[PDB]
């Protein structure tokens, strides 16, 4: 069966609500981050980065949460809904959006998140929050003509967004930030609202 | 017919080494990013983050270098070397260290390629060393990233390596990891790369 490392934090829940969403069986396994659990050499040899989530299925080890949720989607395809989009084309689509959040969406999102935990660098706060709005502009202006990331149909690419946000919106207290922009709003309403994310942080919040 | 946007520039290089490799028919197209063409409406259209780079493939629009290298690879599947890997198996290690290189390998990178700030500056280049430092305790176990073949998680590392061991003066992060050395020589000696930066060096 299926193992994913580390639940209890943020990255691990993309895999975890595509493990939900394709209604995959897994098993969670807690690594303690506080007392430096993840730095050791036991799960090093899991992750040799030293962070969450490491997946092992069976004798298949994967890490980083987003191409653990591509190995899931392919592997999976044709049970649950396709998030991976039906054609080519789609799958570009997913491919790109999800690498807006790799890259473009997450970054400045961490930084605030963990810049406002330590309360610090107030210029990095500043500009991480710019460069989010500016970020979260863009998302208002697409998803105006676009239901979902990659076009009408539900993704990886808007899952990959619901563990931090979520914290966003949550403990962080931005909640505006997704509320002042009203199709992001609705966008957000829906996506945080499937009964797969429901699942993940009843079973595996902090 | 395919069109990629901003060929002079490092990200779009990693479309361009994968359309090489695949043996795909493409053409490019300049963005003035000095003169600012890249933060104005029409290109904006394309790419609405405003980045290159952008690929129009027909009346089929994407953008972010590593998709665009993901769509080519798979739409082109049969042609060329398979850098997807075969199974689902080979294509989940090759995404897991494509998605290193996004935000692991490359945050750090980047950073040297810009100012090049102290501290930033020595910041980053401990990370990336510590980054580094894994990619040779991989490499000595592995040929290539994603296992025993190339794949477009090892070619996505072109483009902004070759700043690092060139221009910005930092060859010795590569040279002194015997694995990442060797793998270096190997991927950059590809006459796809070669093609690469002798047509769309700026
Ligand atoms: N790119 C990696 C990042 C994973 C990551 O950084 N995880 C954090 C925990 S969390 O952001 O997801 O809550 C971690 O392990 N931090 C441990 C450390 O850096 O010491 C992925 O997405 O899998
Ligand atoms: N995540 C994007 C990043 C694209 C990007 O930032 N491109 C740079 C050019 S380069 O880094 O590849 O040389 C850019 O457009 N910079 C212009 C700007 O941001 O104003 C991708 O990988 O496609
Ligand atoms: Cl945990
Ligand atoms: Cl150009």
């Amino acid at each position: 069966v299926l193992k994913v490392y580390g639940p209890h934090f943020a990255s691990p829940k993309r895999a975890l609500v595509t493990l939900i969403e394709k209604g995959v069986a897994f098993e969670t396994i807690p690594v303690d981050l506080m007392k430096g659990e993840h730095k050791q050499p036991a799960y090093l040899a899991l992750q040799p980065f030293g962070t969450v989530p490491a997946v092992v299925d069976g004798d298949y080890k994967i890490f980083e949460s987003r191409a653990v949720m591509r190995y899931v989607a392919e592997k999976y395809r044709s049970q649950g809904p396709d998030l991976l989009g039906k054609t080519v084309e789609d799958r570009g689509q997913v491919e790109q959006w999800l690498d807006v959040e790799a890259t473009t969406y997450h970054p400045p999102l961490l930084n605030l998140t963990l810049h406002i935990m330590f309360a610090s660098d107030e210029k990095l706060i500043k500009e991480s929050e710019e460069k989010l709005a500016g970020v979260l502009d863009v998302y208002e202006a697409h998803l105006s003509k676009s239901k979902y990331l990659a076009g009408d149909f539900v993704s990886l690419a808007d899952l990959a967004h619901l563990p931090f946000t979520d914290y966003l919106v949550g403990p962080i207290g931005k909640a505006y930030m997704i509320k002042d922009r009203k199709h992001v709003s609705a966008w957000w309403d829906d996506i945080s609202s499937r009964p797969a994310w429901k699942e993940t942080v009843a079973k595996y919040s902090f």
